[PDB]
């Protein structure tokens, strides 16, 4: 498939998974409310949750796919075995350590939590810790499927874990908090089993010979692909340091922002890796293609999400004691983050294009520029300008990183940028004309209308592209 179609499929599958994640969270609130036991569950799943998130955004494939795709036969099998064996040894050590030093682990991941929460989290850790083994294997299978140009089904697999956790939550009336905890572990196992064929179609070897060279690429690419996780941790701690009272606003804005980020900032960047890795001589053609598609996703989503940020925050959060005044500040933080969406999309797409040809140094430089710029801007301006300033600093840091990366690749599809921007402005105009009611659900219709208007006028202004695609099909 084309980068556009594979990226749409990635985003659709991700959306479906995230819908079930929303239902999972709704049921948590229903079956546990605010209880220290749910807090213990969240501590216990923090690290595996983190691993699944970052691997789902390419932190494993960036190093695995370019080395795996360039090998064949016995070599390919021995590479895959080296990676599995190497990480299995590490993961075994980590799980054993967590079983012997649970207080240390929980003190690390559960700092600031109450005593009773930590005591329970130490028990639940015994159930959640082994999940990292199945998350790692899932990520390897995921990478292999991507190498074969398969993106929809891999991106749908988190649905499996969400369903198992939902089931465990339903069963918590009889069994309590251990039930969703076991659901989390079972979910990780079933996610891997659903795509186990990708691994076990290879022959297994008792080797680790390729593991050191793999790690040489894994370290910088992992750090490059987790930069936004770092920015989030930095932002949270700066806001917590400067203004305790604002941390919930930042958390709520960030929590929602994860949706458009996962749908639109890392879709093309996931697809472009295997596209270029399997056709490395056409790096520049595929990169420009991917940059166009990245903009095609991120510019209209930025524009529409900013216009609808207040109705979005209101719908999800304006209940109970969360007033319209809380909605206002939170929506402003969300806007500040959303301004960065196309820049983090471009950063991810260029970084992954470099990874495809095994250039880890240039994106690692960019990652260091982004993360350090964010830290510095957070500290300098966090006190005066509050959580809005902190969120805006994250977006500005992304701009700085993108400027470095664009100067490195020496290319940008300016004409398509202008066409996409115009179509996004036409979309915004129509959304504005439909903005005539305070009804709390209307923004959902407005999102649908926005998508349809954008696609309709995209088809008008990309008519030659469509004409060719249509005739190529008919031929
Ligand atoms: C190659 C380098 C690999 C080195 C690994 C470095 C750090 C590993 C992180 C240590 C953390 C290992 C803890 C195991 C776990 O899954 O705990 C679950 C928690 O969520 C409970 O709260
Ligand atoms: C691989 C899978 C191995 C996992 C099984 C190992 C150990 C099971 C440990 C079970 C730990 C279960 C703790 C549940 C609990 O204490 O609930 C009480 C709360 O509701 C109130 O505090
Ligand atoms: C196929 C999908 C299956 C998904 C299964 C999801 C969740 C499994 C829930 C099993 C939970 C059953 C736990 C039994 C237990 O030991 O309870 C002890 C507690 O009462 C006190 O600590
Ligand atoms: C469903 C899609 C509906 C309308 C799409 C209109 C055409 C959209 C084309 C958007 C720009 C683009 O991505 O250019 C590079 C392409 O080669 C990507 O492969
Ligand atoms: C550079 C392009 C950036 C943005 C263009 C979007 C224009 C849209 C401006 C939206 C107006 C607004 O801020 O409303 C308040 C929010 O809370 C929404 O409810
Ligand atoms: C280079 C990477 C990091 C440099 C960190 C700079 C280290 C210096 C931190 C100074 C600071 O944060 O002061 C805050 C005061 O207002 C106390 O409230
Ligand atoms: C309000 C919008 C009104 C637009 C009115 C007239 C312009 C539409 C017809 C002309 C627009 C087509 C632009 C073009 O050259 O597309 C080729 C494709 C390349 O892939
Ligand atoms: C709703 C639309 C659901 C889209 C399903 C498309 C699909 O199943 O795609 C799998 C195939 O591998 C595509 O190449
Ligand atoms: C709201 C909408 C909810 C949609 C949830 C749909 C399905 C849930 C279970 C789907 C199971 C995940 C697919 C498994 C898979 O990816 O199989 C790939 C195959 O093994 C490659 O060889
Ligand atoms: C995966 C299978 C079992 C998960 C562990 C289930 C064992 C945890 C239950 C321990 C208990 O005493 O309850
Ligand atoms: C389920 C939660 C815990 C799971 C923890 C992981 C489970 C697997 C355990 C150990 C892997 C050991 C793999 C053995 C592979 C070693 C091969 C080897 O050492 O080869 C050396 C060769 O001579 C030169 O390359
Ligand atoms: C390297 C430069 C490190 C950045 C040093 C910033 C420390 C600082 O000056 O923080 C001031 C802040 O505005 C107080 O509210
Ligand atoms: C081009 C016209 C585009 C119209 C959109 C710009 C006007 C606007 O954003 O108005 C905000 C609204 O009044 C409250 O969110
Ligand atoms: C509301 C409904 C909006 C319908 C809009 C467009 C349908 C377009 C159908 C043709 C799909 C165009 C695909 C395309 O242009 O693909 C480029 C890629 O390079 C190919 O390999
Ligand atoms: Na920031």
């Amino acid at each position: 498939m084309s980068i556009l179609f594979s990226s749409i499929l990635f985003s659709i599958a991700t959306f479906f998974s995230r819908i079930l994640g929303l239902f999972r969270d709704v049921l948590f609130a229903k079956y546990f409310g605010v209880s220290y036991e749910l807090d213990a569950y969240f501590i216990a799943i923090m690290f595996p949750f983190f691993l699944r998130k970052v691997f789902g955004e390419g932190a494993m494939s960036s190093a695995f796919v370019p080395l795996y795709s360039e090998k064949s036969g016995e070599e390919k099998d021995k590479f895959l075995s080296s990676v599995i064996n190497g990480f299995s040894l590490i993961i075994l050590a980590l799980v054993i350590l967590s079983y012997f030093f649970p207080e240390l682990i929980i003190n690390l991941f559960g700092a600031g939590s109450s005593h009773e929460t930590k005591i329970l989290a130490k028990k639940l850790l015994l159930i959640t810790s082994p999940s990292i083994y199945f998350i790692f294997l899932w990520a390897i299978s995921y990478s292999i499927l991507n190498t074969n140009n398969k993106f929809f089904w891999p991106a749908l697999t988190p649905s499996i874990s969400n369903i198992t956790i939902i089931i465990g939550t339903f069963l918590s009336t009889k069994y309590g908090i251990i039930s969703p905890t076991i659901g989390f572990l079972i979910g990780s196992i079933l996610m891997f089993f659903s795509i186990i064929k990708s691994i076990i179609k290879h022959k297994y070897y008792f080797t680790i010979k390729h593991f050191p060279h793999f790690l040489k690429l894994f370290f910088p690419t992992f750090m490059t692909m987790v930069v936004s996780q770092i920015n989030t941790v930095v932002d949270m701690n700066v806001v917590s340091f400067y203004d305790k009272g604002s941390i919930s606003y930042l958390q709520y804005a960030s929590r929602f922002y994860l949706l458009p980020y996962g749908l639109f900032a890392v879709s093309v960047s996931t697809v472009v890796l295997s596209k270029i890795s399997n056709d490395r001589k056409n790096f520049n053609y595929h990169l420009n293609d991917a940059l166009k598609t990245t903009l095609f996703f991120t510019i209209p989503s930025m524009v529409g999400l900013i216009f609808l940020s207040t109705p979005i925050i209101r719908f999800f959060y304006e209940h109970g004691a969360f007033t319209s005044k809380d909605t206002l500040i939170t929506s402003k933080i969300l806007i500040a983050y959303t301004l960065g969406l196309p820049f983090y999309g471009i950063y991810s797409t260029i970084s992954r294009s470099y990874h495809a040809i095994k250039n880890t140094k240039t994106p690692f430089i960019a990652a260091t520029i982004v993360s350090l710029s964010n830290i510095i801007l957070d500290i300098i301006f966090g006190l005066k300008y509050g959580p809005i300033g902190v969120a805006l600093a994250t977006s500005i840091a992304g701009i700085i990183g993108v400027l470095y990366l664009l100067f490195s690749v020496k290319t940008f599809p300016i004409k398509d940028f202008l066409k996409i921007s115009l179509n996004s402005l036409i979309m915004l105009f129509v959304i504005y004309l439909t903005d005539f009611t305070d009804n709390e659900f209307w923004f959902l219709i407005q999102i649908l209308i926005g998508i349809l208007v954008y696609l309709i006028f995209s088809s008008i202004f990309y008519r030659d592209l469509i004409r060719r695609f249509l005739y190529a099909r008919k031929k």
